[PDB]
DNA sequence: TATGCCGGGAC
DNA sequence: GTCCCGGCATA
């Protein structure tokens, strides 16, 4: 929904700042949910 | 079109 | 251990 995890808020162009579960496409180990 | 995740795959 | 996508649930 209106949440706002590592990939919404950096992108794909930064990606490299995503946490590593979201770098992996897994549950976000730093914007619990 | 695209986030967000499990099940599956790489080395 | 460290690395990621295909297909899906979802909007
Ligand atoms: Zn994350």
């Amino acid at each position: 929904g209106d949440a706002k995890k590592c990939r919404k808020v950096y992108g794909m162009e930064r990606r490299d700042l995503w946490c590593t579960a979201c770098r992996w496409k897994k549950a976000c180990q730093r914007f619990l949910d």
